[PDB]
């Protein structure tokens, strides 16, 4: 069950990975610690979410199965279609990066795998 608004617990490779896909050090050192919400609307297929990057509201629909465009931090949008096992465990392909979101009971896991750098955020279900 995905349906909540989740608020940020904990966040692992966040300065490793925005160096490494080219972001600047000024809102990497902004965004790093902020515990803002994570939003998800599960409607069948398409999961409505409203994300915090920090500062920003980045709110876009995701379609288990058919083509879904989301914006990215290093880009512009890409069409990244997320297959569903068990209810829980969401796994994509972004800009050259194996998403792998999974849910423990009421909380939710975001871990960005590219390569060697494993991004993990970990989330509170409100
Ligand atoms: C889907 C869950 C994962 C979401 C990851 C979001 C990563 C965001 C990374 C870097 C951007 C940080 C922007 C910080 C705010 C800058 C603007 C300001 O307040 O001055
Ligand atoms: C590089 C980050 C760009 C921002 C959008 C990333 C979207 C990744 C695609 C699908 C997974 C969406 C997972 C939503 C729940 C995140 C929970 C969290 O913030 O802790």
């Amino acid at each position: 069950s995905f349906s909540g608004k989740y608020q940020l617990q904990s966040q692992e490779n966040f300065e490793a990975f925005m160096k490494a896909i080219g972001l600047p050090e000024e809102l990497i050192q902004k965004g790093k610690d902020i515990k803002g919400v994570s939003e998800i609307v599960q409607n069948g297929k398409h999961f409505k979410f409203t994300i915090t990057a920090g500062s920003k509201v980045i709110q876009n629909e995701f379609t288990v199965g058919e083509e879904c465009e989301l914006e990215t931090m290093t880009g512009e949008k890409v069409k990244t279609v997320v297959q569903l096992e068990g209810d829980n465990k969401l796994v994509t392909t972004f800009k050259n990066i194996k998403s792998v979101t999974e849910l423990n009971g009421d909380i939710i896991t975001n871990t960005m795998t590219l390569g060697d750098i494993v991004f993990k955020r970990i989330s509170k279900r409100i």
